[PDB]
C-alpha cells in the first residue's frame, strides 16, 4: 500500500487526534479560572464520545453506501466490511469529527450542562456532520456538482462556526457577559493549545492528499503560508487599535488556518498569501461585529472557523491553480468551479445554522442546555465535575 | 530497508519519548504544589538514566545473546554489533523501558529522596525490565511457551503497576495520608499530561508492528476505540457516584489504553470493545480496592497499569483474532493461547511485585528512600531540587 | 520521490515547527509572570515573521543561485521556480530559520519593544542567518573548504548563541539584573518547553539526512545520547553545588543536543558519548563565566546554544567516523577535516558577534531597542501586549 503513504497517514492521524484536546487547552485558558476544568474535559469527551459513534455508524452514515446523494447507509456500522486502508481512512475521518465537535464548544463556555451537551453533539454529529462529509468527501450531492473541499473548509469549519452561532444564540449570554468582560484566567495555557493547534494542522490539511506526495508537500507550504499571512494581519490591527495581544496574534493565525483548509491542496503560495490575507480582515470584521451584536458567541468559532471556512471555501473556486493539482478557479479561466463552491457554501452554510437551531432548541426543551445561574455563579467546575482547577 | 517502515518507526520513537515526560506532566498536576517540580523532574531523570544504561548494557541484557531463556548476553555492550535497523529498534525499545520506569514514580509521589530512585530505578531496569523484554521480545522463555504482547501489556504495564505496589508498601504512607486527602495542585496541568499520552499512545501501539501496515492500522484502531470505551466507563461511574470528574475521565481513558496495549495488534474492534469495556470496570474496581486498604499507591500505577496491563494479557488469550494477525484465542477455538497467557501473565505479575519488593527494601535499607519528614513538609521542590514550582 | 522519505521529512518539518513555540515555552517560564505572555509572543511572532521573509526572498538569498560564494541569488524569490521536493526542502528549511530567531529572544528577555525585535529580527535573518545557510548548505564558501554541518551547529546554535551575546551587551541589564535575581515565574511551564524540544529535536537532526534512512536513524541514536549525557553531566554538577534542579537537569540535556546537532550524521555513539560529556561541562563553565562577568545575557542562548554548538562543530572534525558517513575525523586519520571546521566555526562566532553587534546598535540608534524603565517596571504583557498573564 506503499508504506511510505501509510507512515504518512498514521502519523497525521495522531496529529489530528492531539488537535482535540488543543482546542480544549485553547479556550480554557480564555474562560474563567472556575471553569478552566470544565472547558478543558469538554474537549476530552468530544473525543470519547466520536470515537464510540463513529465505529458505531457515524462512519458508515458517513461514507458509507450513498443514498439520495445526502447521506450514507449502515453497511459500514461497527466497522462491518471496513479493512485495510479503508481502516485508516475511518481512522484518519475519525478525528476530524473530533476537532469539529470541540471548536463547537465555543458556544457553550462556561455555562452548558456536560450531559445537554454530550446529547446535542451525538444528534449534531448525526444530523449535521455525517452529512456534510458524506455530500462532500463520500460521494454526496455536493461532490457530484463539482464542489470541492480539500481539508474541511465547510465540512470542518462552516459547520462548527455556524453551528456554534446557533447553539450562543439558544443557550443565551453568560452572566454579566453584557455589563463586565470575561477576563482569560491563563493566556499560556491558551497558548500551549495554539502552538498544539498550529502543529496538529501539519496532519490536518498536509494528510487530507491521502498521501506523503506533491500536494501533501503543497498543503504544507500554503498552509504555514497563510496561517502567518493572517496571523500578521491581526497583529498589526493589534498596533492600530493599541497593542498587539497576543491572543490576537494567535487567533489570527487560526483564521489563516481555517480559510486554507479547503483549498491547501490547490492553491500556490501567492493564492495562500491572498487567502490569508482576505481571512485576517474578514475574520476580524466578523468577531467584531458578533461583538456589535452583543451574540456571546464566547470563543468566536463563528468569527475564526465559519467566516474563516467560507471564504476559504469561496476561495479555491477562484484561485485554485490547474498546475497545481488539475482544478481551475475563476482566475484560471474555470468559472464553473466558482458556481460550485457557491452552491456548496450556501447550502452548508444555511444547514448548519438552521439545523443546529433546531437540534439546539429540541434539546434545550427536552433536557435543558444551560446550567443554574449558582452553579454558573460558582463555576463548572466544581458544579459539573466537582473539581477545583488549582490549588 | 522500506523508507516508509524506518519512517513510521522513527516518528513512533520521537512519539514514545514524548510520553516520559508526559507522565510527569500527568503525575505534577495530582500532587501538591510544593512538590510539582519534583514529580516532573522524576520523569526527565528517568529518561536521561534509561538512555544511558540502555545503551551501556540494558539492550544487550534484554535483546542479546540468550542465556537458559532468561536474560540476554553482553553482546550488546555500548552498542558493539548493533548497526542498521537494529539501531532503530534498539531506539524504539529503550523508549519503552523510560515510560515504564516514569509509570512507576507513581509510587513515591511526594516522599523519596532523587538519589534514592535513581539508585532503585537502575537496579529495576536491570533486574526486572530486562529480564521481562528478554523473556517476552528477546525470544526468551514465555515467548517459547508461545506467550504474546503486542506492545508492553506485561513488559510495560504489569510491570510498573505490580512494581509501583510493592514500592508504595516499602516507602510507606505520605504524611497526612489517612488523616486528610491531597488535593491536586493543577488538574489542567495534569490534562496536558493526559494529552500528550494519548497522542504518543499512536507511536506505542502502532509503532510496535515495526511497519506502516495493516497491524499498525489495526492496532491504531483498537486502541483508540478501547481509550474511548473505558475513558466512557468512568465518566458513567463518576455520575452514578456523583459528577464526571476530568481526572476520573482520563484515568479510565488511560486504563483502556494499558489493556489494550498487549492485544493492539491481534484483536478486532469488537474484541477492543470488551476489553476496554471491562478493563474500565476492573481498574475502577482496583482503585477503590486499594485505598479501602489504606495503601498509599498514590498515583494509582498499579490500578490502571497494573490490573489494566493484566486483564489485556489475559484477554489477548481469549480474544485474538486469526483475520487479524494469525492468532486465535479461546474465542476463537484456541484454549493454547489462554493457557500461555495465563502463565506470562502469572510470571510477570508475580515477579515484578516480590522482586521489587526485594529491591526496595535493600535500597532502603542501603541508603533510605524516603526524605525526612521536615523535607516531606516543605516540599521536594525545595528540599531535593532547592527550587519552587511557580512564583 | 519514495514516500517513506517524503513521510518522513514531512514528520520532521511538523515537529522543527513545534520547536518554535517550544522554546518560548521554555524561556517564558524563566521570567517573571509579568513577563510570560510577552516571552512566548515573541516566539509566535518569531515564527510567523519568519514564515513571510523566507518565501519572500530569505530562501532564495540562502539557497540560490550562489554569487562569490558568501550568499544566494533571488531566483527563488516568492517560490518563483521551486517546486516538489524543493518546496519540502524549503519548508524543513524555513523551520530551522523560525527555531533559531526563537533561540535569540533569551538575549531580550523582559525589557524589548516588540516592534524592534521585529525590525531586528528580519535584519539578523537577512544579513546574518541566510548567509551561514548558504556558506555550509547553499554551496557556499565554507561547504567549498570541506566544511559540515550536519543539522545546524553553527548555522543555528552558534548563529543564535553569539548574536545573543551582542544583542544582550547592547540592550543592557534588565533593572535589578544586578542587585537581586530574578525567579523564574514557572518551572512546569518551562518544563513543558523542554518537553517539546527533546521532541521536536527528533525532526532537527533526524530529518536532517533528508531521508527515513540509516543516517537519521544513527541522528536519533546519538542525539538523545549527547543530550542524556549532558543532562546527567548538570545533574552531578549541581549535586556537587548543593541539589539538582530541575533547571539545571534539562539546560544540560539541550547543551548536549546543541553539540551533538553539527556532528549527529557523522559520528558513532561512543563519539556521542564524548560531544555530550565535553558539552555539559563546557557550557555550565561558560554560564558560570558570563555571570561572573556580569553580563545579562538573561536565558543562556550563549553559552548552551553558542558555546554548545561551537564545541560540536569542531567536534566533528575530531570524531566524525568514516565507518558511520564516509567522513573522517582527525582521530580517524583525517587532520583536513579539522582544519575545514576551526575555519568555519572561527568564521561563524566572529560574523555573528560582530555583524549582530552593528545590526544592534543600528537598530537601537534607529528605534531603540530597549522598553522605557516604567514598562519594564510594570511588566511587557501590559505595556506591549496590553494582557496579563494570569487572572
Amino acid at each position: 500500500m506503499s508504506d511510505g503513504n501509510v507512515a504518512w497517514i498514521l502519523a497525521s492521524t495522531a496529529l489530528v487526534m492531539l488537535m482535540v484536546p488543543g482546542v480544549g487547552f485553547f479556550y480554557a485558558g480564555m474562560v474563567r479560572r472556575k471553569n478552566a476544568v470544565n472547558m478543558i474535559a469538554l474537549s476530552f469527551i468530544s473525543l470519547i464520545i466520536t470515537v464510540l459513534l463513529w465505529i458505531f455508524y457515524g462512519y458508515s452514515v458517513s461514507f458509507g453506501n450513498d443514498i439520495s446523494g445526502i447521506i450514507g447507509g449502515l453497511n459500514y456500522a461497527l466497522l462491518s466490511g471496513v479493512k485495510g486502508e479503508d481502516l485508516l481512512f475511518m481512522m484518519y475521518q475519525m478525528m476530524f469529527a473530533a476537532v469539529t465537535i470541540a471548536i463547537l464548544t465555543s458556544a457553550i463556555a462556561e455555562r452548558a450542562k456536560v450531559s445537554s451537551f454530550i446529547l446535542l453533539s451525538a444528534l449534531w454529529l448525526t444530523f449535521v456532520y455525517a452529512p456534510f462529509a458524506h455530500w462532500l468527501w463520500g460521494g454526496g450531492w455536493l461532490a457530484k456538482l463539482g464542489a470541492l473541499d480539500f481539508a474541511g473548509g465547510m465540512v470542518v469549519h462552516i459547520s462548527s462556526g455556524f453551528a456554534a452561532l446557533a447553539v450562543a444564540m439558544t443557550i443565551g449570554k453568560r452572566a454579566g457577559f453584557e455589563e463586565y468582560s470575561i477576563e482569560p484566567h491563563s493566556i499560556p495555557l491558551t497558548l500551549i493549545g495554539a502552538a498544539l493547534l498550529w502543529f496538529g494542522w501539519f496532519g490536518f490539511n498536509g494528510g487530507s492528499a491521502l498521501a506523503a506526495n506533491d500536494v501533501a508537500i503543497n498543503a504544507v507550504v500554503v498552509t504555514n503560508t497563510s496561517a502567518a499571512v493572517a496571523g500578521f494581519v491581526w497583529m498589526v490591527i493589534g498596533w492600530i487599535k493599541g497593542k498587539p495581544g497576543s491572543l490576537g496574534i494567535v487567533s489570527g493565525a487560526i483564521a489563516g488556518l481555517a480559510a486554507i483548509t479547503p483549498a491547501a491542496g490547490f492553491v500556490d503560495v501567492k493564492g495562500a498569501i491572498v487567502i490569508g490575507l482576505v481571512a485576517g480582515i474578514v475574520c476580524y470584521l466578523a468577531m467584531d461585529f458578533r461583538i456589535k451584536k452583543k451574540i456571546d458567541e464566547s470563543l468566536d468559532a463563528w468569527a475564526i472557523h465559519g467566516i474563516g471556512g467560507l471564504w476559504g471555501s469561496v476561495a479555491v473556486g477562484i484561485l485554485a491553480n490547474p498546475e497545481v493539482n488539475g482544478y481551475a478557479g475563476l482566475l484560471f479561466g474555470n468559472p464553473q468551479l466558482l458556481v460550485s463552491q457557491l452552491i456548496a457554501v450556501a447550502s452548508t452554510t444555511a444547514y448548519a445554522f438552521l439545523v443546529t437551531l433546531i437540534l439546539a432548541k429540541a434539546v434545550d426543551a427536552a433536557v435543558g442546555l444551560r446550567v443554574s445561574s449558582q452553579e454558573e455563579y460558582v463555576g463548572l467546575d466544581l458544579s459539573q465535575h466537582e473539581e477545583v482547577a488549582y490549588t
